[PDB]
């Protein structure tokens, strides 16, 4: 399976939508779900070097949060953490963006960054 929409990048089984455009994290997460995807899941060294080779330099919302603050970040697609790419120090606690690295921040759900990643699976 590689087919993907128009505008979307194949890699793997899945699509990506690389956005564009100012988002604070849970903006972003319905800027995914609008266009039937949602923010991005990364479970592999792989799928990580096809996403930071794509990285915006300022910062990209993922789809990866504290959720309920209960301590665990688990992935809007409610898949849990086996893969992980944190910067060194991180997580420091919210929501978590990449960097331009490739690496992850956990960051205040209400701060905008410029860019944000959609997945879904790719039809076959
Ligand atoms: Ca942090």
């Amino acid at each position: 399976c590689n087919t993907c929409p128009e505008k979307w990048i194949n890699f793997q089984r899945k699509c990506y939508y690389f956005g564009k455009g100012t988002k604070q994290w849970v903006h972003a997460r319905y800027a995914c779900d609008d266009m039937e995807g949602q923010l991005v899941s990364i479970h592999s060294p792989e799928e990580q070097d096809f996403l930071t080779k794509r990285a915006s330099h300022t910062g990209s919302w993922i789809g990866l949060r504290n959720l309920d603050l209960k301590g665990e970040f688990i992935w809007v697609d409610g898949s849990h953490v086996d893969y992980s790419n944190w910067a060194p120090g991180e997580p420091t606690s919210d929501c978590v963006m990449m960097r331009g690295s490739g690496r992850w921040n956990d960051a205040f759900c209400d701060r905008k960054l410029g860019a944000w990643v959609c997945d879904r699976l790719a039809t076959c």
